[PDB]
């Protein structure tokens, strides 16, 4: 089954740090509009814009106070309508986040709900009396502490799996579901091309909210992927998504490759593709990431969803440090490792996602003062694992503040922008950006990277990650040396010819009938041929 | 200087528990309108309505999100306009709370302020960088913890003397002051007759917000009654209050009787009258409140503000337990003590305030289940000192829920409403209500209780609190036996005649030339004569 979403390349935008069109230091919608030509030039075709809905912003915008309104600092609904029009003119698809497990406590529905024990919206959230001076149950919040928050307006507590300011919607209530489907369809009718569904795995709560088998106990057994969830998700799909030509992206949170077919299966699957995070975070050993464990994790998803679902491929996001600075080497092999990592995940079976700046090799930021950081998490290892590493402003040129703003950025631009920036990288044919553009060009010109089946080679090799892609008589070999030291590639399965080398991060060296060769640090090669 | 505010009797309404006109269990504005005739019948003429402004209600409505709007559960601005019209038709004055030291963090001004380090409203609040990973200074919040709250949107902290959801307004900023005066005048032009000013003693912060001489240190030395505060308060008065015929009521928080003249002095005094709280809370001894300490506390204000200011007299409010249940005896001498307490504070020099239910002798509520309580404070002694004691619904009749609502009250009615309720008390000429009505009648018919000077008698007596009121040849003696056991009144200063007894809570017994007599438990007498 051939589809645009399987064949597309997605680009993830964190609006606040992408492009500031009005000089107030905050990226906005007009900023994005100014960069649609850039997205086209790069080659991507699906644009995922992180939360832009009205929000008190207590939870990086995932605490929505109005689903039908744009966050003031990003612009107006007119700006958004204009964005879709301009994006569609260019052949681009636009998807937004769908956060429907909860709303902000400042959402008008919760404000009415919390006012009294009997108002039309009381049942829209999860209210319960406590147990003699204590919370309704022993459930802990994913955000630490009780999942219950006492409310003095009524004497009862409301459930909040996430932040205190994120009360959970009562999916048991048909009125809630219907209001949510009307909201989804409103966006779909407005013209968006799909959504990235967030935390929907918690919409179904265990039937009497009983104590779980300890101040507060991690509560996943009472609200995550609970039986009956599929009833809500299938209804969500039939009432909304199924009525349009869109794409939905989910996450395999607490979902094994086997249970993932119920979420992303092509016939009866709530979502079209899914992200998995089992590969996130890999500390280096004495001698130097654990490539074999990476091969295993990524390979089970490749083989596991083959003809059963579709993988959403990625290395970066707004909640992670930069890939070149974590998986690669930003000190000695900056460009090489960035390109290597890019070839590695980009060419697998699935739809690749490029996070803003990943295509130019943005790295972690190392501010000396804790005050230059933002995310409350850091303030409470920052240089290496911090979320801000992916939230510093996008590096467009060597201009003041990397061309991001004419004002003062809400967070400082990484000092390496004079070198790492779009303008300079597009002039350099050996830049990380140019490598990315060639990768996008390769995948578009060779559908074997889209529908070809993945097969891992040299599984036990400690440094080389090599895999093939097969579609009929069309084959390709993606070989990557994930280490800062050379490595011998040795595989008597096929003879590699230099005329078949479609892409490499190192110059194409002469070689005929090669079954072995030394790979330079972070050397990555992509061979394509036809048997 | 004779004025309506000095001659009036004020009645304090806690809107949420006064009268529910629409059956949702929450008192509202229409409820108040239905009871204006009642207020007239009782005899009061100034109506103080507690916070009714739009508020996320995180701080009992003192966290205002919109000063130009009414809290949804209380009604609409039309209801409020109608309330003023109906109140004024009846000759009643209406005052509201003025909370201008801070606003809610959900107030549109703070939402703009917190968005970026440079927006027109950034300076409207108190933002500062922290000190290497910690708060800008060591200041503690009146509400425990740091007076600073980190905000991840900018990396800076905002000052909040009160709750986290109550960021402090920057009085240093003339734009803030001007916006506040426009707001005050808007209300004054709408027709209100004055305000009860709340926490304004904190508007002036010490000039560089330095550390005070310990996790966090109580911070009163950095923001309370700080030099320069009078500059703001005098400007507030000239730009607003001085342009209308209204009354302003303040509080002597951290203000001695000597410093109080600068706040309530008649020529240059920011407020017309002031509440003092030095008398609040008096535990009983082995044998039984400390009447002498009460005599001293109340007497310094009486003599201290004589010809220098004006006292706002009271025994109850929404933050206190009921007076009969704390100062009196609600078990054996319920009615006697209620009337005694009433005569005691009511007839002093100043403007008396009657809190809703005080006039019928409402008592503390003793719910067995902590769940029937509301104020978060209780949940964190409740039967005796709880705030809810004054927030249970007003007792109008012996009807379902005391006639307060036709629905389910937001908090339960005290089980004693079948007896303690307006309907029943108005039928009973020996009820606490009837006593209150006679007290109001007495004060209106004898201006000596308004402008007459107060003088304490028998200061060293352990149980009897006796004082006189003198205006020219018109004199009165208010004598009260504050104890559940009889007491001998003995004073050779004047001979009391039974024909001069204007009011008593016990039958008028025959006596001529009495310089001594035994007073029954909680017996209170008010003699009026002309020398
Ligand atoms: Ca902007
Ligand atoms: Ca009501």
């Amino acid at each position: 089954k051939k589809t645009w979403w399987k064949e597309g390349v997605a680009y993830q935008i964190y609006p606040r740090s992408f492009m500031d069109a009005n000089g107030d230091g905050i990226g906005d919608l007009r900023g994005i509009i100014e960069k649609l030509d850039y997205l086209v030039e790069l080659g991507v075709d699906i644009v995922w814009i992180c939360p832009i809905y009205r929000s008190p912003n207590a939870d990086n915008g995932y605490d929505i106070s109005d689903y039908y309104a744009i966050m003031d600092e990003f612009g107006t609904m007119d700006d958004f309508d204009e964005l879709l029009a301009q994006a569609h003119r260019r052949g681009l698809k636009v998807i937004l986040d769908l956060v429907i497990n909860h709303t902000s406590d400042e959402h008008p529905w919760f404000i009415e709900s919390r006012s009294s024990r009997d108002n039309p919206k009381r049942d829209w959230y999860i209210w319960r009396d406590g147990k003699d001076g204590r919370e309704p149950n022993n459930w802990e919040s994913i955000f630490g502490g009780s999942a219950w928050q006492y409310d003095e307006r009524t004497g009862q507590y409301y459930l909040h799996i996430f932040d205190v300011k994120q009360p959970d919607l009562n999916w048991e209530n048909s009125e809630v579901r219907q209001a949510l489907y009307e909201m989804v369809n409103w966006w779909l009718d407005k013209g968006i091309d799909g959504f990235r569904i967030d935390a929907i795995s918690h919409i179904k709560k265990k039937p009497g909210l009983p104590d779980l088998p300890l101040k507060y106990v991690p509560s996943f057994a009472g609200h995550m992927n609970q039986p009956g969830i599929m009833e809500y998700l299938r209804e969500l799909k039939e009432q909304t998504f199924a009525r349009y030509d869109i794409m939905t992206v989910g996450e395999a949170n607490g979902v094994t490759v086997d249970e993932a077919e119920q979420w992303v299966g092509e016939e009866n699957g709530v979502f079209n593709m899914i992200f998995q995070f089992e590969h996130l975070g890999l500390w280096e050993r004495r001698a130097s990431i654990d490539v074999r464990r990476l091969k295993r994790t990524l390979t089970k998803w490749q083989k596991g969803l083959e003809n059963r679902g579709w993988n959403a491929l990625f290395l970066e996001n707004h909640d992670l440090p930069r890939s070149v600075s974590t998986w690669g080497n930003d000190r000695d092999y900056w460009a090489e490792s960035a390109k290597a990592l890019g070839a590695l995940y980009f060419f697998m079976q699935g739809t690749p996602f490029i996070y803003q700046g990943q295509e130019i090799g943005m790295t972690n930021v190392r501010f000396d003062d804790i005050r230059d950081y933002r995310d409350v998490s850091a303030l409470r290892i920052i240089w290496k694992t911090g979320r801000d590493n992916s939230r510093t402003p996008m590096q467009w040129s060597g201009a003041s503040n990397a061309g991001f703003t004419t004002g003062t950025p809400w967070i400082k631009v990484n000092e390496n922008y004079r070198t790492i920036n779009v303008e300079a990288e597009r002039r350099d044919p050996n830049s990380v950006w140019s490598f990315y553009r060639q990768m996008i060009q390769l995948r578009k010109a060779n559908e074997l990277f889209v529908y070809g089946t993945y097969d891992l080679l040299l599984e036990n090799h400690p440094s080389i990650y090599a895999y093939t892609r097969t579609l009929g008589r069309d084959r390709a070999l993606v070989v990557v040396n994930l280490s800062d030291r050379p490595s011998l590639y040795r595989y008597d399965g096929f003879r590699l010819q230099s005329s078949d080398l479609a892409l490499s991060n190192y110059p194409v060296r002469p070689h005929k009938n090669a079954t072995r060769f030394k790979l330079k640090p972070y050397e990555a090669r992509v061979y394509i041929w036809k048997e």
